[PDB]
């Protein structure tokens, strides 16, 4: 099984990412996420226009089960995180969590 958050180490250590509901969105219309993992409890409006520009742009979207807090806590922040966006994997194997086609 894939762990999520050690994943996400990996991805820091040797992919490239960016957080947050601003940077994900433009990564999304200039298409340079592969992926992007939403807190569950992301501000409703800010969680419809991520799954939104990703629907239009054609990334996947994982749903992270946990809180902002805990995601935060995933990437090595002291602050809640709502989304991650993966602009490359790396050596890690975070892409798994795009699911089906």
């Amino acid at each position: 099984m894939v762990d999520i958050a050690f994943e996400l180490r990996k991805v820091i250590d040797s992919g490239k990412y960016t957080l947050g509901y601003r940077k994900t969105v433009q990564s999304l219309k200039m298409g340079g996420s592969k992926l992007i993992i939403i807190a569950r409890n992301t501000r409703p409006d800010r969680k419809e226009d991520l799954e939104y520009y990703a629907r239009l742009s054609g990334t996947p979207v994982y749903e992270f089960e946990g809180t902002n807090v805990e995601l935060g806590t995933a990437v090595g922040k002291p602050h809640t995180v709502s989304v991650v966006s993966i602009l490359d994997a790396g050596e890690s194997r975070i892409l798994a969590l795009g699911g089906k086609e």
